[PDB]
């Protein structure tokens, strides 16, 4: 300190930071990445809950990202920027507590909104570091100050041995929380509002979000939530506790290894060996089930997500929801047979029937055939484009739309302020196949404003969308609203209700009213599956 | 003596009457015999071949109506007494009605037999609706209608018994069409031409007839209008036609001989007195008394025989109307009338589909109502009583004809099919009903030829496009007009393609799928869901 730049240097509560000064289109942002928040989470402290990070001396650096929690990384399509950019960009290590801070620079006169985004990856994966979730151009463009951070995905995450002292679950929300706790007591030294706080999440990151809004413990952390294609109910994000057991367990078993004796012989299991096993313990041949999710441990989630949804009070939330157009496509060619990048990937009737299990692997024979007879075109039954798209549909609805339908409502329906969209804009840039519509995750970086960076080859449209996107995201953090309060003659985003159930489509064209989120298929997901399953 | 209402048939000569149709004069034999009066200990029996006569029998105004319940709904409403016994009701009934054109066809004309519906509860060749002259003359056909023995008269069994063996009504049935085999060529009827046509129970009747090997050498071609033999209530099993049989038997104070014979010592009106109160449910659109599966005319259930049978050189014209469950709705389901809206509740809804689907677990009731429910607008009465008519019509009729439809055409059979969308003007049931289960026929008959009638122009024109196609359909076995050019063309239905036209006052419009996504949920689903209860 002296000859530093003198916008970068924050203290926060566990000491001094030097962030840098980051290059935005429109101007310079700051940054403070890799902040610790969390004691690194290894040896004696892997499965713990997280312990808050200890003040460190000195100036850390922040000026570069944190390690990637550990994960599994996909090598499905080895350096095809499709899979590539979701894959960890910094080095996986379990010391990976860290979170990430923009601002515009310089730091806001006055507190703003904060945006605290929660990455997906199924619970398996992700990192706050990626491309996709730089935080810059919300900093510099909206004026917010956006958060994320790492928290503990796969075992080092979620394995749970509920009940146990020693890997209690939900640790990686534990993370999330402790990070969002975090920017509570912090985030007024960058300028962050610590009574504006967004969080927002994509797929396992919106399933973490709306975990958040019903653990308790969260709610005094944030104030609105988006929910990107993905929700605390359905039936990937959670699991029960006797599930969780039943796959911490297993995962013992294929690493080597009372409760205590189980987690001790874990932890010195190396991380990577975890990883390599983790996929090994999903009870069926599925694709959208991740072997270490949130467990409904009866602390964290006092309940099952759809108890909680179906009873909790949202009265004073803001939600956002919404779903990408194609939530299904990107799952099928991780373990669909019939299903690939490289081709259209147009199926059998029996690649569909096979697929239905796969994609939902907890059907009972007569509730997979509802689902292919609810699928099936009639008209063309054996038509493998159909049977392509009704396969991608299933695994969209099922998983995503249906689960956020579902979420939509029952806040709506139990006091929450809800905007519930569909998200129709194929990237420009999109390298997966023409056939995945919009795939499941891109629309986080026009929400992130990736298309303002000019370098990366979006169109002219895609900059004024994406800066549209940032609009309704930030205007919705601002004040609970994606509406632009100024920008009247914009057409409106009404709440998502149970009457009207309205919903906009995020496009290139202006926002469209739409209602019901895909009502008929969804009412057979949400309300006749179950009975299905239950009898 | 007019010479061309003189005909010599097997049993001996009858007298018609010319009849005025608005295009000039129609033979009219109505009355034939064509079985001894099945009374007295031929009741429930099969029907004996009438005995020859002496003289000239007078087939100058129709016979008597078999006895059967009279709808009292609505008493003295033109929509339901329309259907009503416009003779007297006698369980000697078993005559048939032919008009021929006047003079009587040079060369053997296609023969159209009708069989009316009535849930084989009722029905009568003499209703107004199944006027043949129209048909007779403005498109010389030869139209034939049968009465057939409805209710316990025609369809109490006892199966396995001598004595009352079900389907006497299919039988009463069958002897007509051996009779138009047998006589009709003394008409001008071309009786290697017999296009069977029926609507409702009557379009059930056309397919036994198609599903059973005796009838298939007394007609060629069927026409299955609103009713199938497949589906929920055309038939009942062996079982549950004694059950309902000898439940009748106890309520009118009745070993099958014994049972029977008592029965026999019945008052018609003491067994329709009880006839309702045999079904197993609170259900619309079943009836107590219908084609039973004895193995026998059915040689297995309607399912089996349209799944295996063989219908290479058939022609079937099928098809239902737009609103086939409405009219049903206004009999039991409560939340339904004639007279308001019928806008119902949410909870009317589902008490409707338990009366509706009366053979549906909760589960599979849950699952018509999930299906059914606009998710949209779940409350909406509108809506939900759409809903409700659309349940009952789908059940019961349109996807037993998809269904239909599909195995026949699979199984090799000539296709057609509609959806008749055109509400008659002059229909008194109100608006919502739109086009209720059998106001096609009146249009399939040319009674809007009758100016008398006050059908429009339009339905003139469009009743006359009609008999165009099913009297097309009965000479060709192709209802498409093989004078015309561009109208355009019915395609036939088929699995792959499932094209079927509307019926409408528009000219044809080809459309795929009959309520393929929802018949799905009926045809291939609901069986699934009952199969595992
Ligand atoms: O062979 N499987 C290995 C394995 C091991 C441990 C955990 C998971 N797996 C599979 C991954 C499945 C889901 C693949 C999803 C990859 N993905 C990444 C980023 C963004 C989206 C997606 C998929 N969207 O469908
Ligand atoms: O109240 N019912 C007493 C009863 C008694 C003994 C046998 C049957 N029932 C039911 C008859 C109702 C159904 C009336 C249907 C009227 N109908 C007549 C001709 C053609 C069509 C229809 C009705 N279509 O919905
Ligand atoms: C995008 O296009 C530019 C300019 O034509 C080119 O130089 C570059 O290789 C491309 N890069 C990306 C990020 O797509």
């Amino acid at each position: 300190e002296g000859r530093e730049d003198p916008q970068l240097l924050v203290r926060v509560r566990g000491g001094q930071l030097r962030g840098i000064r980051l290059k935005a289109p429109g101007g310079p942002v700051s940054a403070f990445l890799g902040i610790p928040f969390a004691e690194p989470p290894v040896g004696s402290r892997r499965f713990m809950p997280p312990e808050p990070k200890r003040p460190w001396s000195g100036v850390l650096d922040a000026t570069t990202f944190q390690n990637v929690c550990y994960q599994y990384v996909d090598t499905l399509y080895p350096g095809f920027e499709g899979t590539e950019m979701w894959n960890p960009n910094r080095e996986l290590s379990e010391d990976c507590l860290y979170l990430n801070v923009w601002t515009p620079y310089p730091r806001p006169a006055s507190p703003t909104p904060v945006l605290i985004w929660i990455y997906g990856g199924g619970f398996y994966s992700g990192a706050a570091s990626l491309d996709v979730y730089d935080g810059r151009f919300l900093a510099q463009v909206e004026g917010a100050v956006l958060v994320s951070m790492n928290y503990r995905v796969g075992t080092f995450g979620f394995l749970a041995l509920p009940g146990s002292r020693e890997a209690p679950g939900n640790v990686g929300l534990l993370d999330q929380r402790l990070a969002l706790q975090w920017v509570q007591e912090n985030i007024a030294a960058f300028g962050g509002d610590p009574m504006s706080v967004t969080l927002f999440g994509e797929s396992a990151g919106a399933a973490s979000v709306g975990m958040h809004i019903l653990s308790l413990p969260s709610r005094s952390l944030f104030h609105r939530a988006v929910l990107q294609s993905g929700t605390p109910n359905g039936p990937w994000a959670t699991v029960s506790a006797g599930e969780a057991r039943r796959r911490a367990t297993l995962l013992a078993r294929l690493v080597g290894c009372n409760d205590t004796e189980l987690i001790a012989c874990l932890r010195t299991r190396p991380a990577q060996d975890l990883v390599d096993h983790e996929w090994h313990v999903l009870p069926q041949e599925s694709i959208f089930r991740f072997s270490f999710v949130p467990v409904v441990d009866g602390d964290f989630l006092s309940d099952t997500p759809e108890a909680l949804i179906n009873t909790g009070d949202f009265q004073d939330l803001q939600v956002l929801v919404g779903v990408v157009k194609d939530e299904g496509s990107y799952f099928l060619v991780y373990g669909v047979p019939g299903f690939s990048k490289d081709n259209e990937s147009l199926i059998s009737r029996a690649q569909f029937l096979a697929g239905v299990r796969i994609g939902v692997p907890q059907a009972s024979d007569l509730a997979a055939e509802a689902v292919v007879l609810h699928y099936t075109d009639w008209l063309h039954p054996e038509d493998p484009t159909h049977l392509r798209d009704a396969m991608s549909a299933v695994v969209g609805d099922h998983n995503v739309v249906c689960p956020v339908a579902q979420l939509a409502g029952r806040l709506a329906a139990q006091g929450a302020r809800v905007y519930a969209y569909i998200f129709e804009h194929r990237a420009s840039t999109l390298t997966w196949p023409l056939w995945m519509g919009v795939p499941h995750g891109y629309e986080i970086e026009f929400i992130f404003g990736l298309p303002l960076d000019p370098s990366l080859n979006y169109t002219t449209e895609e900059r004024i969308f994406a800066q549209r996107l940032m609009k309704y995201w930030t205007n919705f953090a601002r004040t609970g609203d994606p509406n632009d309060p100024r920008d009247s003659k914009s057409p409106q985003w009404p709440p998502y209700t149970t009457a009207a159930q309205q919903y906009v489509s995020l496009n290139l064209k202006p926002l469209e009213v739409r209602r019901g989120l895909r009502a008929q298929t969804c009412a057979f997901w949400n309300r006749f599956l179950p009975k299905l399953l239950s009898a």
